């Protein structure tokens, strides 16, 4: 009975150290010098505020924070920036969701496309990932192609192959 697990990590260690160091990054920049300049992570939330005085400065510390993020391993499509911008008074903010783990929003549409597939697989969601079993370890690699090549909005990795 083949099975594995689809899985979305990141290391959040490594993360706070990306924040860390675009932190020491923006003090060392002069275009923002006595600016004000914040880049926070919320690790029960998993996610990183970033506030600027203007949209433009806003999106220059996104690509400083994804530069520091990609040297520790953690890549671009994880870091969920939303739309709106939030402007509030002289402030300019977004609170960027780390897509650590596959919400249960997403887990759904994984489950409902391997459906729609009609492989003879079963797929469970358990805990923050989904666990795929069937009968033909060939089927077990279609719906891998079929996840890695979806829209989902997020990197996945494959886990936990067992027999
Ligand atoms: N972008 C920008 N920020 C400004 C400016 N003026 C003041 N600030 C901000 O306000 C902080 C304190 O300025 P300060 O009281 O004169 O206290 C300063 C000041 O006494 C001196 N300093 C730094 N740069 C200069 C300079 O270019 N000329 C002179 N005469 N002193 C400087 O060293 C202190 C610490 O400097 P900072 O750490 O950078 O911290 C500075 C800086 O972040 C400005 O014209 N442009
Ligand atoms: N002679 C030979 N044919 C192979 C081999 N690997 C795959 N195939 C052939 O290709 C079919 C599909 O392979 P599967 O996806 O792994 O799907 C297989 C597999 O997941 C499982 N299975 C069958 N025999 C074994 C086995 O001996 N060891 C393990 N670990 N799984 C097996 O049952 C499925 C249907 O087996 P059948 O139908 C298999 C078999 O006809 C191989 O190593 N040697």
């Amino acid at each position: 009975m083949p099975s594995f697990d689809i899985v979305s990590e990141v290391d959040l260690q490594e993360a706070r150290n990306g924040v860390d160091n675009a932190v020491r990054e923006v003090e060392s920049r002069f275009d923002f010098r006595g600016v004000e300049a914040t880049i926070e992570l919320n690790d029960a939330n998993k996610t990183i505020k970033v506030l600027s005085e203007s949209d433009f400065q806003v999106n220059q510390l996104l690509d400083i924070l994804r530069a520091k993020l990609l040297k520790r391993g953690i890549e671009g499509a994880s870091l969920d920036v939303p739309d709106e911008f939030v402007h509030s008074g002289k402030t300019w903010y977004v609170e960027a969701k780390l897509k650590q783990g596959i919400e249960s929003a997403v887990q759904k549409k994984i489950v409902k496309l391997i459906k729609d597939s009609k492989l003879k697989v079963q797929a469970q969601i358990q805990g923050e990932e989904i666990r795929v079993t069937g009968k033909s370890r060939d089927d077990l690699q279609s719906v891998m192609a079929l996840v890695r090549g979806g829209d989902l909005g997020q990197p996945f990795q494959f886990k936990n192959f067992r027999d």
